[PDB]
């Protein structure tokens, strides 16, 4: 009960900043997460025995793929921690509990392949879940882990709080389907500008939580340049493996997934910052002003990709 987690001084300081990298020491990531729950939620939010046992079962059910791995899980949870800590009073006790778990579980049992590749391969998951295929699987895996003897970190919630938290987590995880981001941001953009945005409207909070999940999910673009650049290698290593597998099915992959077209990565990064990342953190900054540093970091990294094209690196 009186047992805190305490990080070394540099981590204790830097973990509070949006651009924090969780480092190459896998064995510290669970402690880093528990630290974030204790400071975000309280030392009372979960039983430490049950949380530790949930954390390690979640870790086990992430696979050894270049990008959609345990490191991604914890990185995306740290971004949500940063957003929550800079927006103290805007979020209920339940949302703070649900969203850090949502981020940890958001890519559970990812195989390194897009929804499109499951569909063209005719993977069983594509018959079971016709839209947001992997994302319904990720939530399904979250529910399974919560139901292992000793793993129900929500046991001490009422029947109705329990139903509310699983519903926060479900929507949170479904919203990490980037296919749903564009429509969600357009609606949030119209609501902010016409002045109709209302954070007491549950359907409005849902869209805002949705945008936060896209922001934490893309947070690789908001790091210091060297982290951003090295994480891009991992993102493309998966994409190019999927390109390879598309070709084995007799289908030319889109350029993004074709290793033959590596040359075009800088222009592809420009497109992505302009069409997806910058709009995302822009709308997020309007709704939640203290998240401006993510927009600032994203703009700095757009500038770094501009320099790559200009042959300056
Ligand atoms: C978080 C994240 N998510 C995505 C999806 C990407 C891919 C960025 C992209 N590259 C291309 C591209 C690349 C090479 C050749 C042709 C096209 C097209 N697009 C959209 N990058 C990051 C950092
Ligand atoms: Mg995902
Ligand atoms: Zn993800």
């Amino acid at each position: 009960g009186l047992m805190q987690f305490t990080l070394p001084v540099r981590l204790c300081k830097e973990i509070e900043l949006f651009h924090f990298d969780i480092g190459p020491f896998e064995n510290m990531w669970p402690g880093i997460f528990v630290y974030m729950v204790h400071r975000s939620c309280g030392t009372s939010c979960f039983e430490l025995e049950k949380l530790c046992r949930f954390i390690m079962s979640v870790k086990k059910n992430y696979r050894r793929v270049p990008y959609h791995n345990w490191k991604h899980a914890v990185t995306v949870a740290h971004c949500m921690y940063a957003i929550l800590q800079n927006n103290h009073t805007l979020f209920t006790d339940l949302e703070r509990k649900g969203l850090l778990i949502a981020c940890l579980c958001h890519d559970l049992d990812h195989r390194g392949f897009s929804n499109s590749y499951l569909q063209k391969f005719d993977h069983p998951l594509a018959a079971l879940y016709s839209t947001s295929t992997m994302e319904q699987h990720h939530f399904s895996q979250t529910v399974s882990i919560l139901q292992l003897e000793g793993h129900n970190i929500f046991s001490t919630l009422s029947s109705s709080e329990y139903e509310q938290v699983l519903e926060i987590i479900r929507k949170a995880i479904i919203a990490t389907d980037l296919a749903l981001y564009f429509g969600n941001r357009k609606q949030l953009e119209e609501m902010y500008q016409t002045g109709s945005l209302n954070l007491n409207n549950q359907s409005h909070r849902d869209r805002v939580i949705g945008l936060m999940m896209t922001a934490c999910d893309l947070c690789s673009v908001t790091k210091l340049w060297p982290v951003t650049k090295l994480t891009a290698n991992d993102i493309y290593a998966e994409f190019w493996a999927e390109g390879d597998e598309m070709k084995k099915l007799g289908i030319q992959p889109i350029p993004m997934m074709d290793r033959d077209k590596k040359d075009e990565v800088p222009q592809g990064q420009l497109g992505f910052y302009n069409a997806v990342a910058i709009p995302c953190y822009t709308t997020l900054t309007q709704i939640l002003p203290p998240t401006e540093p993510l927009l600032k970091a994203c703009r700095d990294n757009l500038s770094q990709w501009e320099k790559v094209i200009r042959g300056e690196e």
